[PDB]
């Protein structure tokens, strides 16, 4: 199939559940351009009184769902981040008790700071070059329903700077269709994203979808042109990591000949594990490998 | 000062402590090639019979420790690392309850690799560009003695990728003279260490010593051609990346007039929490900065 579609973002979310009804359907194979809210649905941009008194309700909204045809329980979707266009401004944004300082803070801060010919210019000194990101994208779980905000193995709120363009994203599929949505662009964020905000932006993604068949995942992947990285989340970064690095283990129990010994040292001297976020309710880590060394040991999604 | 001494593996130390004997006195501004032993003591020369049943209380051998004439309690050591050298052979260890893949093996496992025209050769497919670092590196603790194989304040084994040739690692004094001390090189590793190794390996380091007065530290930092990264160790990464992460808030702090929230959300999009190791007695991590970005704000130890 090779359709294109575009969404806007008046069809979102705000929790990923099995019973949100579809934005549109679409086949494996089809492309989307999906039209994004910044993480305050746009509440904070007159820059002024705009002050962090917004809804709250109305925070990570997530444009879709996308039901994708043939997408089963078991599966996976593969979706691939080909553009990631960014608005012309977006806002900052800490506070008493958000993030790694929130100690050290009183109230609550935003600050609107202009993006211009390709850089965030934070203040009169510096201006930062962007490197678009996707900060929630995910599918829905089996079961229940999770804020936006609270990430897990079906994606969600996972602050990955590694997922921007260029990059495959891996989920496993819970539920008929999958039901991506994604939503909470930033023009920048560090790893960690120890503030609480990136920069949070409206934009446009182009993506296309497909529907893997072959493939047993328990938490999503990220592949870019150089590294693949299992994701995880959980309620410390020691978990976190713990989980991630078995992911990746499991995947070369499953596609290689290498064993067990082989492969820790093997990831002891060529994986790195490293920090999504670590201010949300659960923290996001990820464990990543050179594309070549799976490569050569044959594993291929 | 400007003289150049060799310093030999004979000289070393297990722990890290305030009472240990100076190996040699040096000054400000004076270079020495630092011979170590592994991790091992050199106890695993070959494979067969060479297996984990070694000495085990001659693990992290450290050489030094190295006095540093006017170096004293509150100052800063920096180091410049100029040289690393590696034995042409290493050793992978792994196995039973070893790092975060400890839980699926059985028993002890080691291997020992050549290193041969640039590259660790880990098995017929695979030869790995070397990037030698240095895992263990400190200075005496201002009181209790501190095993060698235990990272802190002082230093000590913090398994930091970023030592590396090119680097200077700043250290806080707690001690008249500082007591140098440094072994425990690898000729690869990747962050957070997952098998429990490197590849470990005997060799010789470059390296030049100069004492800073009127610096603040409470922890290492490590500056590269490109970032500049705090590092500090916990018993979780959680707390690892949380210290990590005040102390340069600090730095900013003292020596900047940016606000507490311009800190905190200049770190969350330009800045990167990032992993050390996680698998020895405490986790380390690190938070990193470009370094043009601290040169702005004129800060420069
Ligand atoms: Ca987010
Ligand atoms: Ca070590
Ligand atoms: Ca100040
Ligand atoms: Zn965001
Ligand atoms: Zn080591």
């Amino acid at each position: 199939s090779h359709m294109k579609y575009s969404l806007s973002a008046d069809h979102h979310i705000f929790a990923f559940s099995k019973e949100n009804k579809p934005a549109i359907s679409v086949k494996s194979g089809d492309e989307l351009e999906v039209e994004t809210m910044d993480c305050f649905s746009n509440q904070i941009q007159s820059n002024e009184d705009k002050l962090d008194e917004m809804d709250w309700n109305r925070v990570n909204p997530a444009t879709g769902p996308i039901f994708v045809e043939g997408a089963k329980e078991g599966d996976v979707l593969k979706v691939k981040i080909k553009k990631i266009e960014v608005a012309e401004k977006g806002v900052l944004a800490t506070g008493k008790g958000l993030g790694v300082l929130g100690n050290l803070m009183e109230g609550l801060y935003s600050k609107v700071v202009d993006i211009k010919d390709g850089k965030v210019i934070f203040n009169e000194k510096l201006a930062l070059p962007v490197k678009p990101m996707i900060g929630v994208i995910g599918v829905a779980p089996k079961e229940g329903s999770i804020n936006c905000g609270t990430p897990g193995s079906h994606g969600g709120n996972m602050d990955t700077t590694l997922i921007a363009e260029g990059a495959e994203v891996y989920f496993p599929v819970f539920v008929e269709g999958a039901l991506l949505a994604l939503g909470d662009l930033h023009a920048l964020m560090g790893d960690g994203e120890v503030g609480v905000s990136g920069v949070e932006v409206a934009g446009k993604v182009l993506l296309e979808v497909e529907v893997i068949k072959g493939l047993n995942l328990k938490n999503p992947v990220v592949k870019t042109a150089e590294v693949t990285a299992t994701i995880a989340s959980a309620e410390s970064l020691d978990k976190a990591v713990e989980i991630a690095v078995h992911d990746m283990a499991e995947l070369f129990k499953k596609h290689t000949d290498l064993s067990t010994e082989g492969i820790a040292t093997l990831f002891s001297i060529t994986g790195n594990a490293q920090i999504s976020q670590v201010v949300d309710p659960l923290k996001t880590a990820r464990f990543s490998l050179p594309n070549w060394i799976l490569e050569s040991y044959g594993i291929r999604f």
